[PDB]
């Protein structure tokens, strides 16, 4: 239970969206809110991948070519995790919960109904924060960036994540052998999420001004 519970100890604290209740609800309210939210979130981001055992030791070139390639994807297991005890709402903060017709409002129903089903396997096999913790960390670890210094030492850390969650499944959970592949064969679909949201996330020029890999590097510092 050791990666497990000290993965455990590095979550953030809830971080809150806050959207005006002085402007009518729009399009441009819903993505004007959520754009301020993940602006944050990243921040908290860039802190808690520090914590994850390995990824302080990487180059600094590297530990971008991560954060630029999972950051998405940890966005969004983290608004899947949020969401199970509701339903078919996906919970981007505690002050904020966005429904199928809001969906439709924002102008992400499509996105929003893949994550739907990334909330709906989860719950329908009943994740654990203990899996949460650990498979959103191994996201960050397998992100398949184009560019990596030491292709070793990230399959090392990829191994390391990859043991703690069988030495945990194994474990915790005799129940089920075939349980870590299934946790595993998740994944997919959260790449997909994650690569249809980052083109939409372009497509509607929400990138700004400096490039996200400018700013992960900033972070960094
Ligand atoms: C200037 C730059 C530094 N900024 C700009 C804003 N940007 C951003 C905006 C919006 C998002 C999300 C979404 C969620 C939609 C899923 O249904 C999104 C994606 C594409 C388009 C419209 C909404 C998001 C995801 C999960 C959690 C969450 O809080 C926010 C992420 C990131 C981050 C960086």
């Amino acid at each position: 239970n050791k990666i497990v519970s000290h993965l455990l100890v590095a979550e953030p604290e809830k971080i809150y969206a806050m959207p005006d209740p002085t402007v009518p609800d729009s399009d441009i309210k819903a993505l004007t809110t959520l754009c301020d939210l993940a602006d944050r979130e990243l921040v908290v981001i860039i802190g808690w991948a520090k914590h994850i055992p390995g990824f302080s030791t990487l180059s600094l070139a590297d530990q971008m070519s991560l954060l630029q390639s999972a950051w998405m994807e940890i966005l969004i297991l983290g608004v899947v995790y949020r969401s199970l005890s509701f339903e078919d709402e996906l919970v981007y903060a505690d002050d904020y919960i966005m429904d199928e017709d809001q969906s439709k409002l924002a102008g992400l129903l499509d996105l929003n109904n893949a994550i739907l089903q990334l909330v709906k396997k989860y719950k329908s096999m009943k994740l654990e924060k203990e899996e949460f913790v650990t498979l959103k960390a191994i996201a960050l670890a397998n992100s398949d960036s184009m560019h990596i210094e030491d292709v070793e030492a990230v399959q090392k850390l990829q191994d390391v994540l990859h043991e703690a969650l069988q030495d945990y499944e194994a474990g915790q959970h005799m129940e089920d052998p075939r349980r870590a592949g299934k946790m595993l064969m998740t994944l997919p679909l959260l790449r997909q999420t994650s690569t249809k949201a980052v083109q939409h996330f372009y497509n509607i020029k929400l990138e700004g001004k400096v490039p996200m890999h400018k700013l992960f590097l900033e972070m960094l510092e």
